[PDB]
């Protein structure tokens, strides 16, 4: 009837705005503090603006198609409103691509990318995203029609000619959705295992805030690391609390040689008999009364902290946070474009098997995932 219609556009219509006032918050919380336009989210940006147009035109057309069921906008307001939906959701599925690329890069090779990161990179990666996005599709919907000589598609209706074809459609979803997300799905897991994964070499390069250096300065950092702690086991009063510390603690304990060399080390007489007496809890207070939290506070916290907890909850706080953004992102994207490419799947392999509700329903799934992107940021970030 027309009970159900009146429901249909309140529900659908809470949506359109809902994500619009989501994706305009964000780039507003871009352009005002200076301090949200770091390498990874600027990725968000484009993201957000990709978003911020499905909620603006296609949230608020292809709602008027199921209503009255019919397109009454003319021609050249069908060809066009199928290449808005179809490049921002494309140039949307690379911006997640770049996304993926850059955790993987910067935890797989975080010597030769780490420092590559900047600002110029970014742009372009943004740039190009829309340009292929273009090319991929605005000839292909508004210019096909006249390369074959005439429209497929009969007045009334709405959809683009050149995947009439169940095949072609097909061929369409794998590279575009079967290829991505199988891709991101090894890069999720591969920075997910790959969290600690932790050694002193990189441990001392937090607390130095250091950067990554050349091929040759590894040689030279592993030589130091490699006689510092010979000068330990040299000495009568580190030796025996080195040898009792786990390979954790181990590394902690170079952290302050490498610091205040080993005699400076060797002062503090109370802490290392607690160390070698597996007395963590009143180590750390011992610690964090001297002149050496004083002098590097932050240095300091995260080494004795080391030593407390006896793990490197220290030095991933920064880079699990960053793993937790980018599963809430792929999670809400392989929840909702899936069920409408598992359609795609099947429908490849019969004739009419799958409703249009079932389009319909499966269209609008994929709408949502781009509300839940700037949820997904004021729940992780
Ligand atoms: C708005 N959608 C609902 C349409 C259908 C789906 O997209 C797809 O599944 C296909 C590839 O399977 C696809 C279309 C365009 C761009 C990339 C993929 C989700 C989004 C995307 O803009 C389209």
């Amino acid at each position: 009837t027309i009970w159900q219609v009146v429901f249909i556009a309140f529900l659908t219509g809470f949506l359109a705005l809902v994500t619009i006032i989501g994706n305009i918050l964000v780039i507003v919380a871009f352009k005002v503090n200076k301090q949200l336009k770091t390498v990874n989210n600027y990725f968000l940006l484009s993201l957000a603006c990709a978003d911020l147009i499905i909620g603006v035109i296609s949230m608020n057309l292809f709602t008027t198609y199921i209503i009255m069921n019919r397109w009454a906008l003319g021609n050249l307001a069908c060809d066009l409103w199928l290449s808005i939906d179809y490049v921002a959701s494309n140039a949307s599925v690379m911006n997640l691509l770049v996304i993926s690329f850059d955790r993987y890069f910067s935890i797989t090779r975080p010597l030769t990318y780490r420092a590559k990161r900047t600002t110029k990179r970014a742009g372009v990666m943004i740039g190009l995203a829309w340009v292929i996005s273009f090319v991929l599709w605005a000839p292909a919907i508004l210019f096909w029609q006249y390369f074959v000589g005439k429209r497929t598609v009969p007045p009334g209706e709405c959809f683009i000619q050149f995947l009439s074809e169940p095949t072609i459609t097909f061929g369409t979803a794998i590279a575009a959705f079967y290829m991505p997300v199988t891709i991101m799905t090894i890069l999720y897991w591969r920075i997910y295992k790959e969290t600690e994964k932790m050694n002193i070499f990189e441990m001392l390069r937090i607390d130095e805030g250091g950067g990554s250096g050349g091929d040759e300065a590894e040689k030279l950092f592993n030589q130091d690391v490699d006689a510092a702690v010979r000068g330990i086991l040299r000495n009568a009063k580190l030796k025996p609390v080195y040898d009792s510390l786990d390979a954790v603690r181990r590394a902690a304990l170079i952290n302050m040689v490498f610091q205040m060399g080993e005699t400076g080390v060797a002062g503090f007489t109370n802490s290392l008999r607690m160390l070698q007496q597996k007395r963590w809890d009143e180590a750390a207070v011992n610690l964090a009364k001297s002149r050496w939290y004083n002098q590097t506070p932050n240095r300091a916290k995260r080494v004795i902290t080391t030593f407390r907890t006896g793990t490197w909850d220290a030095y991933l706080i920064k880079e699990k946070k960053a793993a937790q953004t980018l599963s809430a992102i792929l999670l809400a994207f392989i929840i909702t474009w899936t069920p409408y490419n598992i359609m795609v799947l099947v429908n490849t392999f019969c004739d009419s098997c799958i409703p249009k509700t079932y389009w319909n329903l499966g269209y609008w799934l994929c709408y949502i995932n781009s509300t839940v992107n700037p949820v997904c940021y004021a729940l992780c970030n």
